[PDB]
DNA sequence: GCTGATGCGTC
DNA sequence: GTCGGACTG
DNA sequence: CAGTCCGACGACGCATCAGC
């Protein structure tokens, strides 16, 4: 019985703390019970040995149910280049749920509000219990819904889930559809979680199998090290090939072992890029590659574009989050041909898309960049013209550059590829350890319009293995380099209810600039992070005796969210930001930059309270549309 | 056929 | 993109 | 102490669908 399912016990047996038939369907009912016993419970090691538990009897039991159970427990519908969307908002869950549970729109709203969890609100002849691989594919449907009056087929899907489910189901497919899961594990555990339980319980047997614990034996330090070390080849490969449709197969055919062998990087396949760690500044930066020689560059602020070029001459580009941006890109892929040199039959390449000003030869702002028609490659309609920024060459001419150093793979680059100014060119790099160089090239760099400064090893733990560190590169942002960057004071003039973690409090704040002319707190942002857990929950207390039923006469909104409690005007707050952008709905220097947009913030942070400060003497609107005006 | 509201991805 | 907090190394 | 990893939260602008 499924409903006593306990993927968290203790001498766990695969086919015996099962719950369901061998051969048979696993059912959702199974897959709740475990993120259930997950959510019991804060260690992270704990909590992917319970998710092992559950997949080394999915793999023993029913293989054919792993996709899918990864995919539930990941909670999303398929691989990112698929590009497939749930298109459920929260309000047609909500209404989905009110339906369902006879009540009405708002109760059941309120509650979901309230509670910050959409799970609770949401729990006769009841159907047939629920299949862990039918929930998905109802997903998948919900997803494939598109075009007019879809939504009301999305939410005929949702009711029916619902009625269907038995037990806590209902509060789990609620958070998935909701979007908020809350498991505690994403892709790495479940990564984790799949390349133990495959680990432990392989593959291949015939049923029941003659191997159930492959760590038997082994002491308990001694079996970590052993998981980890199988932990990597798992992680390394999805890494290249992040792809659970194509791994998964070729894992239950070949085994973990050999999954390699049988699973490699190919351009036409988008593979996983090289993130960065932010760095307090030169000293640390030196410090952290203080006996590893090093690279430095340009930070541009424009999109990554992932480029692709096979060998029969097509080319794909994508994002960040192996998202298909072929098609935001039609410009990018005529000027392909001489990007390269002729003996160049294929590659893939690290770049960064930036806008650019054909006319004046420059650089444009990360917001220009945002304005081109994601969709049409209507190449004629490119109002924005685009300029690509190299920086690094994954793979070329058949083969993987993944495991070779920096400088091989800069220079193989820089020997294969010819720049066109404003089209496609090699990113501004600085090699030295030289302190006052560094901040030099620091400045250089923002006078050139970057972020700042990333900072690489050449060929000391330098290669493309994002199993090892994805994290592996260094940005010197301006910000604190600087020495403090933008900051304003600004006065709350209401929270909103927060969720999840957020739960049960406020979750964030709308934020007020001063206009004196207009002698009004002119709303400029909200704010949702840089507190502590403690320093929000003494927030939450105060500001709870400021809660007005209205707004006052000198609070201006627009298009700015209704806060959910519209605070008394009182507390000033000290914010951090990286810059500023005019706003298409926040009044705050309205008229100052802008005969129409206002100004706000972009990645503001809390960072602490001016308990000396009233509201009229917090930042100003013409202090903020100097500061914005600055900018330029 | 248009407007507003929100999805959903970019940072 | 930004951020803290629990848990491991 | 540091680094992992997860999930709270930002402003924006194109795309999409309901309701008119
Ligand atoms: O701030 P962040 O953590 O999102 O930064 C990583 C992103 O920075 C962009 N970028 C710009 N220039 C470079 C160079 N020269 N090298 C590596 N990344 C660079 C990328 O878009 C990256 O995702």
């Amino acid at each position: 019985d499924p409903s006593g399912y306990n993927p968290a016990k203790n001498n766990y047996h695969p086919v015996e703390d099962a719950c369901w038939k061998p051969g048979q369907k696993v059912p959702y009912l199974a897959v709740a019970r475990t993120f259930e016993k997950i959510e019991e419970v804060s260690a992270r090691l704990r909590m992917v040995e319970t998710l092992s538990n559950l997949l080394r009897s999915v793999v023993a039991l029913s293989p054919p149910d792993l996709l899918p159970v990864l995919y539930l427990s990941l909670n999303h519908l398929g691989p990112p280049q698929q590009g497939l969307e749930l298109g459920v908002g929260d309000g047609v869950l909500l209404k989905a749920v009110a339906q369902a549970t006879g009540r009405q729109l708002e109760s059941v709203r309120a509650e979901a509000a309230e509670k910050g969890d959409v799970g609770l609100v949401a729990e006769m002849l009841p159907p047939p219990p629920l299949t862990a691989s039918g929930v998905f594919s109802k997903f998948r449907d919900i997803a494939r819904l598109t075009g007019s009056a879809s939504t009301a087929k999305k939410i005929d899907i949702i009711k029916g889930l619902f009625v269907a489910c038995r037990h806590s189901e209902a509060r789990f497919i609620a958070r998935s559809l909701s979007g908020r899961l809350r498991l505690g594990l994403a892709e790495q555990s479940v990564l984790a979680a799949l390349s133990q339980a495959v680990s432990l319980t392989p593959p291949g047997q015939e049923f029941p199998p003659a191997m159930v614990d492959a760590g038997k034996g082994k002491t308990a330090e001694a079996r970590k090290t052993w998981l980890e070390e199988q932990g990597m080849i798992l992680k390394q490969t999805f890494c290249e090939v992040p792809d659970l449709d194509r791994i998964i197969p070729v894992l239950l055919e070949h085994g973990l072992e050999r999954l390699p062998e049988h699973c490699k990087l190919s351009p036409g396949i988008p593979l996983k890029p090289m993130l960065a760690h932010p760095t307090r500044g030169i000293s640390e930066v030196l410090k952290r590659f203080e006996e590893a020689a090093f690279t430095c560059e340009y930070k541009y602020d424009g999109q990554r574009a992932q480029i692709h070029a096979l060998e029969g001459g097509e080319v794909k580009i994508f994002s960040r989050n192996q998202e298909d941006n072929t098609g935001k890109y039609p410009d990018i892929i005529s000027r392909i041909p001489k990007i390269k040199l002729p003996s160049v039959t294929s590659f893939i390449l690290d770049t960064e898309a930036v806008a650019w000003d054909r006319e004046k030869k420059q650089i444009q702002p990360f917001q220009v960049l945002t304005t081109r028609k994601r969709k049409e490659v209507d190449a004629s309609e490119i109002q924005v013209q685009v300029c690509l920024y190299a920086f690094d060459l994954i793979y070329l001419n058949g083969e993987s550059l993944v495991r070779e150093p920096l400088s091989r793979r800069r220079q193989l680059l820089r020997e294969n590829f010819v720049e066109t100014e404003g089209e496609f060119v090699f990113a501004t790099s600085l090699d030295t350890k030289d302190i006052e160089q560094i901040a030099e090239f620091l400045e250089q760099s923002v006078k050139d319009s970057c972020e700042g400064l990333m900072v690489k090893t050449l060929d000391v733990d330098a290669t493309y293995e994002i199993a090892k560190r994805s994290h592996n590169w260094l940005k010197l942002k301006k910000d604190y380099l600087d020495g403090v960057g933008d900051t304003l004071d600004l006065v709350v003039i209401g929270a909103y209810l927060g969720r999840g973690k957020r739960a049960g409090r406020y979750g964030g704040f709308l934020l007020a600039s001063y206009d004196e002319d207009s002698e009004e707190l002119q709303a400029i942002c909200k704010l949702g992070t840089g507190f502590s857990d403690e320093e929000l929950e003494e927030h939450h207390q105060s500001l709870k005796a400021l809660v007005l039923p209205s707004p006052r006469p000198y609070v201006r909104i627009d298009g700015a969210v209704i806060p959910d409690h519209w605070l008394d005007p009182s507390a000033v707050w000290e914010v951090k930001c990286a810059d500023l952008s005019l706003s298409p709905i926040y009044p705050a220097a309205r008229g100052l930059v802008d005969s129409d947009k206002g100004i706000s913030l972009r990645f503001p942070r809390f960072i602490r309270v001016r308990e000396d400060k009233q509201p009229e003497q917090a930042t100003t609107s013409a202090q903020v549309a100097c500061l914005y005006r600055k900018q330029s």
